[PDB]
């Protein structure tokens, strides 16, 4: 049962070939079932490519459900065009100290309609 939303802003700059990426904060995600808080981080791809040269990854904020981060990526030599049929993904994972992570939740946009004009937007996590 995912519940929570993200805030992210996309902006695409032609003068540089970047496509920039901030994660500003996200909110309303549950507690462990422990009834602890997480302590949530994110981390992105830019799909298809999975390698280590499209990852990001957030800082991890401590115990909340409303983590901010107001975190910028950018991710280069990509003209306007080159975004169509890729996909940005954006997973949410609580970090677990002495484990496995846990997945919370993911955001994923399809760059090919989106307009891209670094509004802070919400996305339902899934």
């Amino acid at each position: 049962p995912i519940e929570g939303r993200l805030q992210l802003k996309l902006g695409y700059d032609q003068n540089t070939l970047q496509l920039i990426v901030t994660l500003v904060c996200a909110t309303g995600l549950s507690l462990r079932q422990s009834g602890a808080g997480r302590n949530p981080y994110a981390k992105v791809f830019l799909l298809p490519d999975r390698s280590h040269k499209s990852k990001r990854r957030t800082k991890t904020v401590g115990t909340t459900c409303e983590p901010r981060w107001g975190q910028t990526f950018v991710y280069s030599g990509l003209r306007r065009c080159d975004l169509n049929g890729r996909l940005l993904e954006v997973t949410l994972w609580d970090y677990v100290r002495y484990g496995a992570n846990d997945f919370i939740g993911e955001v994923v946009i399809d760059l090919a309609h989106h307009i891209l004009d670094d509004e802070a937007e919400w996305y339902q996590l899934q």
